[PDB]
């Protein structure tokens, strides 16, 4: 079940979240918690191309080797809050499951800097869900969460000890695939 409304961080820049760069995920929390994994590795690309807003997404799941990109097309509705389409890809941006009605995710922008973000995401698929997930991004795949994200994970009525670190997992990224796909 999806059961928050995310409020967007206060004065957002849109173009400084949405510059090309990656996001690396940091530390994560779903609401129903054995929705996803204990140990995982997530990523995300944010821009601008053709007009659109787009990310890129990698997932792996270091216990069982499961392993995939979405590329997505984000509408806009309201400044940091966005329905995004998505359809699985290769690294190199073959469609593997195409863009596909009732596909998609929310996706809200709580708080960003020129380091860190905090995000809210529920995905739907079809008349299932997985959750309300949290989730810290950080511009340096290492970086623990600082004061001002962890300011706004408070401010959100949530406790950051509750969430789990990405950093036992010592993940890595494919950062050229990952980035290139904002224009497949
Ligand atoms: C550590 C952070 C995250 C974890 C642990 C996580 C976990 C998962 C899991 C377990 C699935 C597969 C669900 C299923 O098959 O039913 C999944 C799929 C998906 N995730 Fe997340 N995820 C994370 C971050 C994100 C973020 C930040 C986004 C969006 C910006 C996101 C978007 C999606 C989408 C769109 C799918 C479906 C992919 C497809 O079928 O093509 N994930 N993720
Ligand atoms: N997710």
């Amino acid at each position: 079940a999806c059961t928050k409304n995310a409020i967007a961080q206060t004065g957002f820049n849109k173009d400084k979240y949405f510059n090309g760069d990656v996001w690396y995920v940091t530390d994560y929390l779903n609401l129903q918690p054995d929705n996803v994994p204990k140990r995982y590795c997530a990523a995300l690309a944010a821009g601008t191309a053709s007009g659109k807003l787009k990310e890129a997404l990698y997932h792996y799941d270091p216990k069982t080797q499961d392993t995939f990109y979405d590329v997505s097309e984000l509408q806009v509705e309201s400044l940091g809050k966005y329905t995004a389409n998505f359809k699985k890809v290769d690294k190199n941006g073959n469609v593997k499951v195409a863009v596909t009605a009732g596909n998609y995710y929310t996706f809200t922008v709580m708080y960003a800097d020129d380091s860190s973000a905090l995000i809210h995401t529920c995905l739907h698929k079809g008349n299932k869900d997985l959750g309300d997930l949290y989730a810290v991004l950080n511009r340096n795949k290492d970086a623990a969460a600082g004061d001002k994200v962890k300011s706004a994970v408070s401010a959100a009525t949530l406790e950051f000890s509750k969430f789990i670190s990405t950093k036992e997992n010592n993940c890595a990224y494919d950062n050229d695939s990952l980035k290139s796909l904002l224009t497949k």
